[PDB]
């Protein structure tokens, strides 16, 4: 089976997945002197007031904190988009150092881990049909450097302890995705796909441009996870990032200047 390790990581992928080396791959390098500033684009909505969080599960890739998605309770809109995007999940992609951990990289820069928002479209009617349509997902990404202590992460750092290992998952209600964004939803935006398999093209990327900071500690608890289950060897949980991948025939846009 896929995974990050040196028999079966990213260099490995295409052969279960083909697509893996298709037209419209992520992540991607940002090179910002090359991106151009769109002014038709809106300024992101991002409506996480209603949000409810259900529960957090260590698939053996990562951790996933999910959402009820079954109602417009917590949306992304506006930006490059068309039509309305529920929140499902999100997750992270972290380094076994401080200098790595990112999928996307900014002008080749890696920081020490990248959150993920994943919103899927409401046209399609859920999830799993979302992720068959060019147009189907749209992913908020935010970079992670090391600093001050997040916050709005705290949470998530605690109940680590509880999702050790693959197949884990434990009640994670009344979370406020709010507290771990940016002051600035300025960002970057490119047609994509998943960094992991199926590596499916459905994805708008939006990047933010303002990394969040958390604590030396904060990241050092993420390191502590398992790739495997329980009862079977320990392998940490690091690294468990794409590296970046060609940008083809695509231009990255900057909904600012
Ligand atoms: N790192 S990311 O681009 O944000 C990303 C990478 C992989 C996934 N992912 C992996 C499996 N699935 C998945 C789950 C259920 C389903 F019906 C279809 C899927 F593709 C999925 O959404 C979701 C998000
Ligand atoms: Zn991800």
């Amino acid at each position: 089976h896929w995974g990050y390790g040196k028999h079966n990581g990213p260099e490995h992928w295409h052969k279960d997945f083909p697509i893996a080396k298709g037209e419209r791959q992520s992540p991607v390098d940002i090179d910002t002197h090359t991106a151009k500033y769109d002014p038709s684009l809106k300024p992101l909505s991002v409506s996480y007031d209603q949000a409810t969080s259900l529960r957090i599960l260590n698939n053996g890739h990562a951790f996933n904190v999910e959402f009820d998605d079954s109602q417009d309770k917590a949306v992304l809109k506006g930006g490059p988009l068309d039509g309305t995007y529920r929140l499902i999940q999100f997750h992270f992609h972290w380094g076994s150092l401080d200098g790595q951990g990112s999928e996307h990289t900014v002008d080749k820069k890696k920081y020490a881990a990248e959150l993920h928002l994943v919103h899927w479209n409401t046209k399609y009617g859920d999830f799993g049909k979302a992720v068959q349509q060019p147009d189907g997902l749209a992913v908020l990404g935010i970079f992670l450097k090391v600093g001050s202590a997040k916050p709005g992460l705290q949470k998530v750092v605690d109940v680590l302890d509880s999702i050790k290992t693959k197949g884990k998952s434990a009640d994670f209600t009344n979370f406020d995705p709010r507290g771990l964004l940016p002051e600035s939803l300025d960002y970057w935006t490119y047609p994509g796909s998943l960094t992991t398999p199926p590596l499916l093209e459905c994805v708008t990327w939006i990047v933010l441009k303002e990394p969040i900071s958390v604590s030396s500690e904060q990241v050092l608890k993420f390191r502590k996870l398992n790739f495997n289950g329980e009862g079977e060897p320990e392998e940490l949980m690091v690294d468990n990032w794409r590296p970046a991948q060609p940008l083809k025939n695509r231009q990255i846009k900057a909904s600012f200047k």
